[PDB]
């Protein structure tokens, strides 16, 4: 599914991401924009042979199992394919664990380089939340 920007904000809100660990909704929308362009089916291979999956590009090195990332963990206890569903529940639950883990949203490289410190409220402007 390719979410619309306000559509995604709504789903994230409903799933309790708005202000989760102190990160406002626009942070999560901005991260999603630059990680996946709001596409739940997005996949991208990392240099190390791990892969990032879904709307928030959750990477199999630590968080989900794809069966092809040697030495990796599956700290969200999910198949990585669950992170590609049209339903974002699994991605949001796993993102909550990621962002609780000590480095906050800096775990998302595109957040750090493209969202952090910017006017992220722009991402939820005009949405009916
Ligand atoms: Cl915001
Ligand atoms: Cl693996
Ligand atoms: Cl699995
Ligand atoms: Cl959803
Ligand atoms: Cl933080
Ligand atoms: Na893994
Ligand atoms: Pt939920």
């Amino acid at each position: 599914k390719v979410f619309g920007r306000c559509e995604l904000a709504a789903a994230m809100k409903r799933h309790g991401l708005d202000n989760y660990r102190g990160y406002s909704l626009g942070n999560w929308v901005c991260a999603a924009k630059f990680e996946s362009n709001f596409n739940t089916q997005a996949t991208n291979r990392n240099t190390d042979g791990s892969t990032d999956y879904g709307i928030l590009q959750i990477n199999s090195r630590w968080w989900c199992n794809d069966g092809r990332t040697p030495g990796s963990r599956n700290l969200c206890n999910i198949p990585c394919s669950a992170l590609l569903s049209s339903d974002i529940t699994a991605s949001v639950n796993c993102a909550k664990k990621i962002v609780s883990d000590g480095n906050g949203m800096n775990a998302w490289v595109a957040w750090r380089n493209r969202c952090k410190g910017t006017d992220v409220q722009a991402w939820i402007r005009g949405c009916r939340l």
